[PDB]
């Protein structure tokens, strides 16, 4: 069973980035299974609703009492260094409530880290059926 540990904010780095202080250290984390549109994307820049993404995810961090990162049971890193795991605020997740929202999309998906795919479709099939933001 995955298992929820806590961390400290450190900063929002954009929709799909946090840095956070975890076992004492500061780390990049990447969140898992979604994609938002970005504000730093490697090649075009700012797309749209990623500033829109990018500050519901800080208003999301920045406002917990509790944050909680949740690895899944592949590979806990990228090729980047940055951590891959679900992020809890108040036990709520940030990457379903982006997803919820229609500020993310479902990423492709590598196994062994998919636990909460279907989860998160679900979601997305909602955001699109109510015609939310990048779905509007």
């Amino acid at each position: 069973k995955l298992h929820k540990e806590p961390a400290t904010l450190i900063k929002a780095i954009d929709g799909d980035t946090v840095k956070i202080m975890y076992k004492g250290q500061p780390m990049t984390f990447r969140l898992l299974l979604v994609d938002t549109p970005e504000t730093k994307h490697p090649k075009k820049g700012v797309e749209k609703y990623g500033p829109e993404a990018s500050a519901f995810t800080k208003k999301m961090v920045e406002n917990a009492k509790k944050l909680e990162v949740e690895f899944d049971k592949g590979q806990r890193t990228d090729k980047y260094g940055r951590g891959l795991a679900y992020i809890y605020a108040d036990g709520k997740m940030v990457n379903e409530a982006l997803v919820r929202q229609g500020l993310a999309k479902v990423a492709y998906v590598y196994k062994p880290n998919n636990t909460h795919e279907q989860h998160l479709r679900k979601s997305e099939a909602q955001a699109k059926k109510e015609k939310l933001n990048i779905w509007s």
